[PDB]
RNA sequence: AAGAUAGCCCAAGAAAGAGGGCAAUAACCAGAUAUAGCCUG
């Protein structure tokens, strides 16, 4: 990258921007580069690769051939430019350079022929030796001077295509070099039409000097720019260049006409619009298929555009002839694929230029009024086709049909205007609609920029809002999550009432029959009134923790559990849609106190259950409990808020090496010693130093000063005395330190991780940090906590005995719980927190610590430039509560969420209730009597000689499972029956058959023979079965998927609403006739309001949840104001009854979105957006997580084609960070358009599948032994045939076929 | 309907041009919640 060194930015000044560089990190004054320093910068940069140049970049006994004849030429003596133009002390380069700028001035002012050297500053004598030294003569024998060989033309075609540098792969440049090659190797070979001299040589000047980045980079970054920006009269419109050049201001003027484009496309008369896009597909048309296409003799033919764009689609037509196959020979069919690649670019010029001949010629109404708006088209057309064929990935007869590619540039051009309103609406919401705002003004005026703003926006600025977006996103996926959680087993729903949050009080009526209980109320949903209380504390800890807890006194009168779960819900639904930009929300329904006193009493817990993981871990059967006592004040005294981009614990200490580098004499020296429980006593000691460690690492070690100071130090010890690396790591440290010396260690981390930062995942100064980060931790160890070094193992206490008086040493909590207390906010983030599962609860928590440093990091980036930046999003709050006070909340979920009780009473009714729930997961071998006897013989049976089954039974009671108690809280059940087999005998004999032959090596962490660490390999995995811990990789997989889907529900969202802002917006600010109440809303009502600009504050108020509508109420006929708490799906219905009076439009509220949509499919995209986020799969399994990811590719983002072209791969990252690759293949299904309520057609669909054989494959992992490395699967086939049952049920397929070992 | 594995901005450009930028835009990278699960680099 050329620009390696520095960032780019975009800054505004007086409503005139700059692109700026500045090096980074940097302080003020010495970070902005100014027009010189950008200047000499980049010339700087281009300079520094002239000595290296080299035409060719960089087993069998070709392709090895091929590499000696491009290294002998790049050889000393051969074809090395920088040896022959430096010839004679240097004294030519200045003549050579200025000879490759008068050869590329020729070119672009189209004078013919190579310039002559006399131009260049040097005599006639000279200039005879110079244009020798660049003659295809010496060229022909710098190439010869190395090699003795001979070659043919076909070896020369796969050198150039395999080698030729990219910057001199251009149609003439390699047949220039063609050509000079086979007159070098004296090879019979014509190409007239190409001249070695003109073609070749004088372009390899020209590349050499970098002629084209030395005069234009520079300039090019200067007039870098925003996707919107504000105008004269304040208001916002897409950007358009300065221009400067004769082509930049042709540029820019259509630029200009496609503003006005979108300026009067915005009209509710569609017949406007129907009329534009005509003019609009005509152009398509008369690009493909000519202007004597019948659709163009007509002038005033009002063709519909979309049966014409369905009819082109299916056109046999080809639009190049492709090649004949080969004989795979992958460079064979490189040079086709280039060969291809040609021909579509030579295709695609014939059709540009008679497409600007055409619409110069016979336009007479065809087309549109302003001839530099044709134009804008039809270089869009041409781009578009170039973006399908310069990245084809291969050759195929489909992608070479002419309707094929006139319909892909349709949906591009409709694309194009998509994403234009979308960015108008992205910059309208964020900085012209401030009067939002909750206020007590009488009158507002909505659409109005910002005063901050109306000087322009910059690039710091819009990463501020990238960093809220993202966290709004994010949170709402927990929300989703959260509701979900505590609908699973407090009530049934169906297919009329499936969204938990929108079902209503206990007292709510029908509204046409005051008699009966409206159909959404929650009793009729309910699975157990009488068990309520208790199954919602199942999601505290279990009922058992709640026996001192005051419930009457928060739920008395009449209030009962019904309320308390009426409460909680309505917590949860609070969060939907809450805006954090726009405070509308500090005042909730709910009762705030008795959620106050709930979170007051779960942070009463906090010290016994963090002693208590100290216990469960077993840290007091080899340390003293005083030591630990110590260190467990050290740990939990103050709550820890964890910075990102810190690697983790388990990065650092990987947990596979560690009982190896515990007892290795350089780190620690650490030996236990220790009858029949030896092995497993040392199995208890790795572990609990593991836990222990990683305690300490997040909650003393990275946040210790002395830390600090010796990491640095220690970094950079090779930079002040591989090798390679470490070097350049220790002068990235000391350049960081220099920059800021109060910098912590976590941002040192985060700032070597920014620049150590493709859209896939890859199979198969990172560990520089790793490495430095082990030993700081070590001598951490070594310093501050020398008792850990001298282990002993001694009988384990009783629970209760451990530490008891703990708590009257540490008070972490005790100001939060005041400030949670008045906070409706902070309470929010507590309940949507609580009822996450362990795993999401920690994502969120990730989540948060990602947007605050996003935050910080573009401040600090804003402030070192000198950039004048907006303080509308807080480094230190969110939403007006203190992000350390969030990530408390959070943080205490975490903890809480994987603390299960001890009590099977707690979450099952007696122990044959949950026998019997076991027997989902595990195939104990039930007689037909009673589960509870049944799963007792199963432990005490007999499975390897002389072991018991044991495992499942805790002496009177069968033992609580956290796995099965987990996926009951949190999981799907009847989804992960559909997708696992049940634990049987034959696995607990397998685990027990290898936990003994693995017993003597176990904890020898990095092992001898590839057969040991094989077997270690597969009783992990046989682990891992019995103990349902697949159970719960399965339901986290499921719930990564979940989350994604519902992350792209609120994705779409966003722009639906950015769409209709940005489009109203332009049909504001037009001369199309406006009603009145379009403009203008004055409500006379009690709570009177004047709302100028009102269809925009309509538009937002269906999305922001506690923002009142205006509307025409169906029962009344009269004009309300609602409390703005109303659903999305009631908003939608209000914004119809306020609109409902407009004249020029039947339907506002989709004014426009046959730019962002299918309108025929509308309804279609609302069913899977609610059957997603409503979790209907898990209820009705009618589709697969393969089949709904194929909808979302085929229909849900028609409106961003950067959104929908990443889908597919967004679904195989998912599956590779469990270590599962997949071969997806595009195939057809059917999809339905429209809903029947009778209207809904079948149609083709876009159907995402996995290749039938051989579409499934684990990675491998890399396993160092002592001496050599084997490769095992990460993955097994039981493992993989879960994973795609999980992406095909119902569907059934050949696993296996589709499973590759 | 689709056959994905980007998209946009600046520059260049008709004997085409094809040089730069993007935490701006999604993805990527990173994140450890619990007891042998995310190795390697």
């Amino acid at each position: 990258k050329l620009t390696v060194n520095a960032k780019t930015a975009v800054v505004s000044e007086n409503r005139s921007q700059e692109g700026i560089l500045y090096n980074d990190p940097s302080r003020y004054g010495k970070s902005r580069k100014n027009d010189e320093d950008r200047d000499r910068y980049i010339e700087s940069r281009l300079k520094s690769s002239g000595k290296l140049y080299r035409i060719f970049n960089e087993t069998d006994e070709l392709q090895w051939f091929l590499s000696e004849i491009v290294k002998k030429i790049n050889r000393r003596n051969g074809l090395v430019l920088s040896d022959m133009l430096s010839v004679d002390d240097r004294a030519f380069e200045k003549a050579f350079e200025k000879y490759a700028e008068l050869s590329y001035t020729n070119r672009r002012n189209k004078v013919s022929g190579s310039p002559a050297f006399e131009t260049c500053g040097v005599d006639a004598a000279t200039a005879e030796r110079l244009k020798g030294i660049i003659s295809e003569t010496n060229f022909i024998n710098r190439i010869k001077n190395n090699i003795d060989n001979k070659v043919s033309e076909d070896i020369i075609d796969r050198i150039i295509a395999k080698y030729l540098k990219k910057s001199l792969c251009r149609e003439r440049v390699k047949r220039g070099l063609k050509k000079l090659l086979m007159n070098a190797f004296d090879l019979p070979y014509s190409d007239p039409d190409i001249d070695v001299q003109r073609d070749f040589i004088d372009y390899v000047l020209e590349d050499f000097y970098h002629v084209r980045a030395k005069s234009q980079v520079s300039r090019s970054i200067k007039n870098m720019n925003m996707p919107v920006q504000p105008e004269g009269d304040g208001k916002f419109a897409i950007t358009v260049s300065k221009g400067g050049t004769e082509s930049g201001n042709k540029r820019s003027a259509e630029k200009e006409a496609f503003k006005k484009f979108l300026s009067d496309y915005a009209s509710l008369d569609e017949r406007v619009r129907d009329d534009m896009l005509r003019r609009m597909r005509r152009l398509v048309v008369l690009y493909f298929y000519g202007s004597d296409d019948s659709k163009l003799s007509d002038v005033n033919e009002k063709f519909d555009v979309w049966e014409d764009h369905a009819a082109r689609r299916v056109d046999n037509r080809e639009f190049i002839k492709l090649p004949l196959e080969n004989k795979t020979d992958k460079d064979a069919e490189r040079i086709r694929k280039n060969t291809v690649k040609e021909l579509y670019r030579n295709q695609n010029i014939g059709c540009y230029r008679q497409a600007v001949k055409a619409v110069e010629e016979d336009n007479n109404g065809r087309y549109f009024d302003d001839k530099m708006l044709n134009m804008f088209f039809i270089h869009r057309i041409e781009y578009g086709v170039e973006k399908i064929y310069a990245n084809l990935k291969q050759v195929t007869e489909f992608k070479a049909r002419t309707g094929y590619l006139s319909e892909k540039i349709w949906k591009d051009l409709i694309n194009y205007i998509s994403i234009k309103y979308i960015a108008m609406g992205k910059a309208v919401y964020n900085y012209a609609m401030d009067e939002l705002n909750a206020s007590d003004k009488k009158e507002i005026e909505l659409g109005k920029i910002s005063e901050e703003y109306l000087s322009g926006i910059s690039s710091f600025d819009y990463e501020l809002i990238k960093a809220e977006e993202m966290l709004q996103r994010e949170t709402a996926v927990y929300v989703a999550f959260a509701a979900r959680h505590l609908s699973s087993q407090t009530v049934e729903l169906d297919s009329e009432n499936s969204d938990f949050l929108l079902l209503k009080p206990k007292g709510t009526m029908d509204k046409n029959d005051k008699n009966k209980l409206a159909s959404n109320n929650i009793l009729n949903f309910l699975k157990d009134k009488e068990t309520l209380r208790d199954t919602i504390l199942q999601y505290f800890g279990g009922h058992s923790l709640w026996t001192d807890f005051p419930f009457d006194k928060y739920l008395a009168g009449g209030k009962d559990d019904v309320d308390f779960l009426t409460d909680l819900k309505d917590v949860i639904y609070s969060m939907r849609n809450d805006s954090f930009h726009y405070a509308t929300h500090n005042n909730g329904k709910w009762n705030k106190e008795l959620i106050s006193a709930m979170f007051e009493h779960e942070t009463e817990r906090m010290t016994v259950v963090m002693k208590d993981k100290f216990y469960s871990n077993n840290l007091p059967m080899f340390y003293k409990n005083d030591d630990l006592k110590k260190l467990l004040i050290d740990l939990y005294k103050d709550n820890v808020e964890r910075a990102s981009q810190v690697p983790s614990f388990n990065k650092v200490f990987v947990r596979k090496n560690f009982p190896a580098l515990v007892r290795d004499k350089d780190n620690l020296g650490i030996e236990l010693d220790l009858d029949a429980d030896k092995g497993e006593n040392e199995l208890k000691f790795y572990n609990a130093l593991y836990y222990m460690f990683k305690e300490i690492y997040y909650n003393a070690f990275l946040n210790d000063k002395n830390v600090r100071e010796r990491f640095i130090t220690k970094a950079t010890k090779v930079a002040d005395n591989n090798y390679i690396a470490e070097n350049d790591f220790g002068q990235r440290i000391k350049n960081i330190v220099q920059v800021n010396p109060d910098y912590t260690l976590a941002q040192i981390c985060q700032l070597i991780m920014t620049e150590y930062n493709c859209m896939q995942k890859k199979s198969a100064y990172k560990m520089l940090l790793l490495v430095n980060l082990r030993k700081a931790f070590l001598e951490f160890i070594k310093e501050n906590y020398a008792f850990v070094l001298k282990p002993y193992k001694h009988d384990l206490c009783d629970k209760a005995d451990f530490v008891p008086d703990f708590a009257k040493y540490v008070k972490p909590y005790a100001g939060l719980i005041s400030r949670v207390a008045g906070s409706s906010e902070l309470q929010k983030w507590y309940i949507v927190s609580r009822f996450l599962s362990p795993a999401q609860a920690n994502h969120m928590l990730g989540f948060l610590h990602s947007y605050k440093q996003y935050v910080w990091d573009i401040y600090r980036r804003a402030s070192e430039t000198g950039t004048e930046i907006n303080h509308s999003i807080a480094e230190d709050k969110i939403a007006g509560v203190d992000i350390t006070d969030v990530d408390a909340v959070i943080d205490l979920s975490v903890k809480l969420c994987g603390t299960i009780s001890s009590e099977i009473s707690d979450y099952f009714k007696d122990d044959e209730v949950y026998a019997e729930y076991i027997s989902s997961y595990l195939d104990f071998e039930y007689d037909g009597g009673n589960y509870k006897d049944s799963l007792n013989r199963f432990c005490n049976s007999d499975a390897v000689n002389d072991q018991k089954v044991a495992l499942y039974y805790d002496g009177e009671h069968p033992k609580l499972n956290r796995n099965i108690i987990l996926s009951k809280l949190y999981g799907e059940r009847r989804f992960l029956e559909k997708i696992t087999d049940r634990v049987s005998r034959s696995d607990i004999v397998e685990y027990y058959k290898l936990k003994k032959e693995t017993s003597q090596y176990q904890t020898k962490g990095i092992f001898d023979s590839e057969d040991e660490q094989k077997n270690i390999k597969k009783f992990q995995e046989m682990k891992n079965i019995v103990e349902f811990r697949d159970l719960m990789d399965y339901s986290e997989i499921a719930d990564e998927l979940q989350g994604q889907l519902i992350n792209w529900i609120y994705l779409r969202e966003r722009d639906l609403m950015n769409f209709q802002l940005g489009y109203h917006y332009a049909c504001l600010n037009n001369d199309s006739n406006k009603q009145a109440t379009y403009v203008t809303l004055d409500y006379q009502g009690k709570k009177n309001r004047k709302i100028n600009g009102a269809i925009l504050y309509q538009i937002c108020a269906m999305y922001i949840n506690g923002l009142p509508l205006y509307y025409v109420d169906k029962d009344s006929s009269e004009w309300t104001v609602s409390d703005g708490k109303e659903s999305t799906g009631a908003k939608i219905g209000e914004f119809y009854r306020y609109a409902k009076s407009f004249e020029n439009t039947s339907d506002c509220y989709a004014s426009g979105l046959e730019i962002f949509e299918n309108i025929s499919e509308h309804d279609n995209i609302t069913e899977l957006r609610n059957y997603i986020e409503h979790f209907r799969y898990y209820s009705s399994f009618d589709r697969s997580f393969l089949g709904i990811y194929s909808e979302v590719f085929d229909r849900f983002f028609t409106y961003d084609l950067k959104y929908r072209k990443n889908v597919p791969t967004i679904l195989y990252n998912i599956l590779l960070q469990h270590f599962v690759n997949v071969r997806f293949e595009f195939v057809s299904g059917k999809k339905m358009i429209g809903i029947d309520k009778k209207i809904a057609k079948e149609k083709e669909c876009a159907r995402i599948t996995i290749r039938e054989k051989n579409g499934v494959y684990s990675e491998q992992f890399t396993y160092k032994l002592k001496n050599g490395t084997v490769y095992v699967d990460a993955r097994d086939k039981r493992y993989l045939q879960s994973i795609i049952r999980l992406l095909f049920y119902p569907e059934k397929v050949n696993m296996d076929e589709m499973i590759e070992v």
